[PDB]
DNA sequence: ATCGATAGTCTCTAGACAGCATGTC
DNA sequence: CTAGAGACTATCGAT
C-alpha cells in the first residue's frame, strides 16, 4: 500500500455516506481510469457520473498530496460545484472558491486541496502570477465540450496549453457531454477515455404537431391527441415539475403568466411571492411575484440573481410547479423536472435560425428526476414544416462535432498578448509552438504565422509589445494583460485618456466605445438618445456624421453611457429600467460591467498622467455621487441609505456614530445598529 | 366630412466571464 | 438563409 489503495478505500468509504443517501455510478472502467494518475476524459449524457468520477480524482489526488483545480465556465456552477465539495471537507480536506465575483476566505486557498474557479479567472489567476497556480498537480476542465463555444472556445484551449506547458506532470482531466469526436479532445489530451450514454433515468423524446404529440421509446412510438396546455397540467399534477424553454424573455413571461392559471388552482406559495419582491419591484419584478404565489415561474438574465436562485429552489422542494426559461438555466444549473418542453428550434441570431442539435439534447437532458420518475419525457413542440428534422435530426440525430474557434483575429490578439506578457512565447516563433499545442491545431494542421505576425503587429502599434531583440511587453502591455481586457478594449483607453480629459459621460461613454462593454439597444421611441448625444457632444471622446453609417453605433453607446449617468446620478433603479427598456438584472449586469472595465480605464489612465477619471470606478460600484463616497464605503450604507443620512449633516463613520440616535430614525433601528456595529470592527 | 375594421407592414428578439476587495433597501 | 407575435399603418368603404 503506497497511496493508490488507500485513496480507493477512502473513496470506498466515501461513496457509501453518499451511495446511501447521490445514486450508483456503474461500471469500474471509469472508476478505474480515475485511479490511473493518467490524464482522462469523461464524456456522459449526464453531469451525473462525470462530477463524482472527478471528485475521486482530486480527493486521490488530495490524499497522494497533490492540489486540484476545478475549472467551470460558470460563476453559479463554481458555487454550485463548491458548496458541493464542501463535504469532502469531512476526510480533512480544504476547499475553496475563486471567480472574478466572489472569493473564499475560509481558508488561505493556496492551501485548499481542491480550487474551484471559471475558466477566465482561471486564466487571469495565471495572468496575474497567482502562487499556488503553481502547485496544481490536477486540473479538472468541466464542461470541456464548450470547446465549440466561439465565446467560451478558446480560452479553455489557452488555459489548458499554459498549464501543461508549466507542470509537465500535471494531470488533466476532462468532463464533456456526448459528440461524435470526443475522442479528439482526448487525443489532444493525451488521455485515456471512457464514453457512455447512459442516464440514471432514461429519455422518451417525443414531438408535439398538429394536436398530435407522439413519444419514442425504443423502436416503439405511441400517439396521442394533445394541448401544449395540457402537457403541462399532466405533470403538475404529479407533482413533477416542468420545464418549457422559450426563445424569447417575452415568450417566457408570457407562458408563465399563463401556466400560471393553471398552477395557481394547485398551490400558493406567497411566502416566496416575497423573497421575489424583496430586493426589487416595479413591473417585471411584480409579474414575477405574481406568478411564483400562483405555482409558476419564468426565468430570464433580466431577473436578479436573487429572484433567480427563489425560483430555482421553489422549483426542487415543489412549490413551483412550473418554470418556463429562456438559455439560461438551460446550461446553467441543475434543475430537474419529469417534463421538459422546447416551444421552438428557432433563435435569433442573425435571423430565426435553428439551433444546434447539441442545444436541444442538451435542454431534454434534464428531462428526468433521478430518484423519483421511472422516465424523463422531453417533448418537441413543431409544426408540418420541420416535424421530419425534429425527428430524424433532433430527436434521432447526433450532436455537431465540436468545433475549435481559436482561429480568430480578435482571440488571438487578446491572447497572444498574455502568453508575451507570461513569458511562453518570445519570438513569433515560440509563439507558433505555442499554438501548435492547441485544439485548433490538433484539429487543422494548420499555420497561423500570418495571422499571429498580424495580431503580434497590431499589439506592436497599440503599444503593448515592443520588439527590441525579441518580443516584450511594455508596461500598458502587462497592464492590460493583468487586467484581463481586450487589447482593443485598452488601446481606446489609453489613446484616448491620453490625448483628453474626459467628464462623467465622456468618461462613461469612453467605457461604452470599448468591445468589452455591453450596450443598449436603441429603438423606434429612443428619440431622445438623438437629442441628448447632441447636446453631450462637445464632452464626447468623438461625434459621428448623422451620415455616418456608425451613427446608430454611436447612438448604442451613447444609450448605454446616458444609463450608467443616470445611475451614478441617484437615479432611482426601476426608472432606470422603464427608461432604458431593460431590466433589473439588465441594469446591475451593465454596472457591473462597467465597474471592471472603469477599474481598468482608470488604471491606464493613471499611467498616461490623466486624472479625470478618478473617483467614477467607485462611484459607479456604489451608484452615487461623489459627496455620499464616504458614506457608501461603510458596509450596510448604499444609495439610498446614504443620501437619506447626507442630506440630514450625517455625512460619514463619524457623524453617524455621535448621532446613532438621529442615525436610527433616518434609516431604521435595525440597521442603524447593524452598520454602527461595523463601523466599530474596522475602526 | 368620421370613427372604424380588416389587411399589409414594421419592429423586435438569449446568455453572461473578467479587476478589486467585501456586503443595497 | 431556417420565425412568429404584437404594435403600427394604410387603405378602402359606409355613413
Amino acid at each position: 500500500m503506497k497511496v493508490e489503495e488507500l485513496a480507493e478505500s477512502i473513496s470506498s468509504y466515501a461513496v457509501g455516506i453518499l451511495k446511501e443517501e447521490e445514486l450508483f455510478p456503474p461500471q469500474a472502467e471509469a472508476v478505474e481510469k480515475v485511479f490511473s494518475g493518467k490524464n482522462l476524459l469523461l464524456a456522459m449524457p449526464t453531469a451525473a457520473g462525470k462530477t463524482l468520477l472527478a471528485e475521486m480524482a482530486m480527493v486521490r489526488e488530495a490524499i497522494k498530496g497533490g492540489k486540484s483545480l476545478y475549472v467551470v465556465p460558470l460563476r453559479a456552477l463554481a458555487g454550485e460545484k463548491y458548496e458541493s465539495f464542501k463535504k469532502w471537507e469531512k476526510i480533512g480536506l480544504r476547499i475553496g472558491i475563486s471567480t472574478g465575483d466572489y472569493e473564499s476566505r475560509d481558508e488561505h486557498l493556496g492551501d485548499c486541496d481542491i480550487i474551484v474557479t471559471t475558466s477566465e479567472k482561471a486564466d487571469s489567476l495565471i495572468r496575474n502570477r497567482a502562487s499556488w497556480i503553481k502547485a496544481v498537480s490536477c486540473l479538472v476542465v468541466d464542461e470541456i465540450h464548450l470547446l465549440d463555444s466561439e465565446k467560451r472556445g478558446a480560452t479553455l484551449e489557452i488555459l489548458v496549453t499554459k498549464m501543461r506547458r508549466m507542470n509537465k506532470a500535471l494531470r488533466v482531466i476532462g468532463l464533456s457531454a456526448t459528440a461524435p469526436n470526443v475522442t479528439e479532445i482526448a487525443e489532444w489530451l493525451d488521455a485515456d477515455y471512457y464514453v457512455s450514454d447512459w442516464r440514471p433515468v432514461p429519455l422518451v423524446e417525443g414531438v408535439l404537431c398538429e394536436g398530435t404529440l407522439e413519444l419514442f421509446d425504443g423502436a416503439f412510438s405511441t400517439s396521442r391527441r394533445v394541448k401544449f396546455e395540457e402537457l403541462v397540467e399532466e405533470c403538475v399534477a404529479e407533482n413533477g415539475g416542468v420545464l418549457v424553454f422559450e426563445s424569447t424573455r417575452r415568450g417566457a413571461e408570457k407562458t408563465a403568466v399563463k401556466l400560471s392559471a393553471i398552477t395557481a388552482k394547485y398551490v400558493e406559495n406567497e411566502g416566496l411571492e416575497k423573497a421575489i419582491l424583496e430586493e426589487n419591484e416595479g413591473e417585471m419584478s411584480r409579474k414575477l411575484a405574481e406568478c411564483v404565489r400562483k405555482g409558476a415561474a419564468f426565468h430570464h438574465a433580466g431577473l436578479l440573481n436573487g429572484q433567480r436562485r427563489v425560483v430555482e429552489d421553489a422549483f426542487r422542494r415543489g412549490n413551483i410547479k412550473v418554470v418556463v426559461a429562456t438559455p439560461t438555466l438551460a446550461a446553467g444549473v441543475n434543475l430537474p423536472a419529469r417534463r421538459v418542453i422546447v416551444r421552438s428550434l428557432y433563435r435569433f441570431d442573425g435571423y430565426s435560425k435553428r439551433i444546434k442539435v447539441s442545444e436541444y439534447k442538451q435542454m431534454a437532458g434534464r428531462a428526468g428526476r433521478p430518484g423519483m420518475d421511472e422516465r424523463g419525457e422531453a417533448i418537441i413542440i413543431v409544426g408540418k414544416r420541420d416535424r421530419e428534422i425534429a425527428v430524424k435530426r433532433y430527436i434521432f440525430g447526433e450532436p455537431e462535432r465540436i468545433t475549435s474557434k481559436l482561429g480568430v483575429e480578435t482571440h488571438l490578439r487578446f491572447h497572444s498578448l498574455s502568453i508575451i506578457c507570461d513569458g511562453y512565447a518570445k519570438t513569433l516563433e515560440e509563439l507558433e509552438d505555442f499554438f501548435a499545442d492547441t485544439f485548433f491545431f490538433k484539429q487543422n494542421e494548420i499555420s497561423l504565422s500570418y495571422e499571429l505576425e498580424r495580431v503580434v503587429r497590431q499589439l506592436e502599434n497599440w503599444g503593448m509589445v515592443v520588439e527590441a531583440a525579441h518580443l516584450a511587453p511594455t508596461k500598458l502591455g502587462s497592464l492590460v494583460s493583468r487586467l484581463y481586457i481586450d487589447p482593443l478594449t485598452g488601446f481606446i483607453f489609453h489613446d484616448v485618456l491620453s490625448r483628453m480629459e474626459l467628464s462623467d459621460i465622456g468618461a462613461l461613454h469612453l467605457i461604452c466605445r470599448t468591445p468589452d462593454m455591453e450596450r443598449l439597444t436603441v429603438r423606434k421611441t429612443d428619440s431622445w438618445v438623438e437629442e441628448e448625444a447632441f447636446r453631450l457632444r462637445k464632452e464626447l471622446s468623438y461625434y459621428p456624421s448623422d451620415f455616418s453609417v456608425e451613427y446608430d453605433w454611436f447612438l448604442s453607446e451613447v444609450k448605454t453611457a446616458l444609463c450608467l449617468k443616470d445611475w451614478i446620478e441617484e437615479k432611482d433603479e426601476d426608472e432606470i429600467c422603464a427608461k432604458y427598456g431593460i431590466a433589473p438584472g439588465d441594469l446591475r449586469r451593465i454596472v457591473e460591467t462597467a465597474e471592471w472595465l472603469s477599474n481598468a480605464m482608470n488604471r491606464i489612465a493613471e499611467e498616461v498622467g490623466n486624472t479625470s477619471v478618478s473617483g467614477l470606478t467607485e462611484r459607479i460600484k456604489h451608484g452615487v455621487k461623489e459627496e455620499l463616497l464616504e458614506l457608501v464605503r461603510i458596509r450596510h450604507i448604499g444609495r439610498v441609505r446614504a443620501r437619506k443620512l447626507y442630506n440630514a449633516g450625517i455625512r460619514n463613520a463619524e457623524d453617524i456614530v455621535r448621532h446613532r440616535e438621529k442615525v436610527a430614525s433616518l434609516i431604521g433601528r435595525g440597521i442603524a445598529e447593524r452598520v454602527v456595529e461595523g463601523i466599530s470592527v474596522k475602526s
